[PDB]
């Protein structure tokens, strides 16, 4: 079922995020839209997924992030068992363009600027995206690019960021940083960086840089280019068993940036060097990333805007039952009702 009539019709499949998404004639204002369909109300987890997604994202009004134009759902708590959030339609995403064409490198500075652009205002808000990849960034013949899916979105609490070693992870393996497998629970907004030097990487190539084929073989991938972490690396890695375990390895040089994109902007890979840095501590942070010279055509921190009302506190969703998120998702969801 995709109950969204008779005001939205003439459905047609796109894709899965982390719910279902079609498009949809909206027969009120005349156009196309994408229509995400989530029924979460069985499961607490995602009841706590749904209510972040949907308050994040009606706190949020920027050029380079997807919005929320209305939801829909039942007039009584009894009665919903299903959300559908309605957002603007675009063209393709970075992973179904990467499929058919090699990008120029202005493509690729003016996407990066972009994601960065958006990724700077969900930073200054304190929040953390999470799952930043190529199926999540929206494009159209403009190119302009929209960031979505923010069903992994969380507030920032580096705090209580602390895990054990290999601890289990939500997010998407092949833009998962070093940090996520060996003491982080991805509670830090240099997360969201390694995630992005991916996505530049892919760019660079059409090939993902860490494929990898399971939960530690991404680690692998990432040391295998990265090489051997420091004895300074290794002296902020916290975990007893994350430390025996790297100094267990053998010593593996760093393989250069220019022999993996041999055709690359200098400037690019000196760039993608710093957002993949294997310490977060020592990563590059997003308004840096804007600095750098590589996107010094288009860097403008006053055309770079910041959030007006940042969460300044932890939600606390985790000890409410299932029951008390949907009366919260009701309660979030009220403004687009009829009345
Ligand atoms: C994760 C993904 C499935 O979520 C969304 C959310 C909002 C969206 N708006 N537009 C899209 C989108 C993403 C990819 N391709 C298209 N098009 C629409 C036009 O016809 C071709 C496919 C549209 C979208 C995806």
């Amino acid at each position: 079922v995709f109950d969204v009539g008779p005001r939205y019709t003439n459905l047609s499949y796109i894709g899965e995020g982390a719910g279902m998404v079609c498009s949809a004639y909206d027969n009120l204002n005349k156009v196309r839209v994408a229509i995400k369909k989530i029924s979460p109300f069985e499961h607490q987890t995602y009841c706590q997924r749904t209510l972040r997604e949907i308050k994040i994202l009606l706190r949020f009004r920027h050029e380079n992030i997807i919005g929320i134009n209305d939801i829909i759902r039942a007039p009584t708590i009894e009665q919903m068992k299903d959300v559908y959030i309605v957002q603007d339609l675009m063209e393709t995403d970075l992973y179904k363009l990467l499929k058919t064409q090699h990008l120029s490198n202005d493509h690729i500075c003016y996407f990066l600027y972009q994601i960065l652009r958006g990724l700077k205002y969900i930073h200054s808000a304190n929040v953390l995206h999470r799952d930043l990849k190529p199926s999540n960034l929206l494009l159209n013949t403009t190119c302009d690019l929209k960031i979505c899916d923010f069903g992994l979105a969380r507030v920032a609490d580096p705090d209580h960021d602390h895990t054990g070693f290999l601890t289990e992870y939500v997010a998407t393996r092949w833009y998962r940083a070093p940090e996520i497998m060996l003491n982080s629970k991805g509670y830090t907004k240099s997360i969201d960086i390694w995630s992005v030097g991916c996505i530049l990487a892919e760019m660079l190539s059409n090939r993902p840089i860490f494929p990898g084929k399971h939960y530690l073989d991404q680690l692998n991938h990432i040391l295998g280019i990265l090489g051997s972490p420091s004895q300074e690396d290794l002296n902020c890695i916290i975990n007893l068993k994350a430390r025996n375990y790297l100094l267990s390895l053998p010593h593996k040089n760093k393989v250069p940036w220019n022999r993996l994109f041999p055709n690359a902007d200098s400037k690019a890979l000196d760039l993608l060097d710093k957002m993949l840095t294997f310490n977060p501590h020592k990563r590059i942070e997003v308004e840096q990333a804007l600095a750098h010279p590589y996107l010094e055509q288009y860097y403008d921190p006053s055309d770079e805007p910041i959030a007006e009302a940042p969460f300044k506190f932890d939600m606390e969703l985790d000890d409410l039952p299932k029951e008390k998120l949907k009366e919260l998702i009701f309660e979030e969801t009220a403004r687009f009702q009829p009345g």
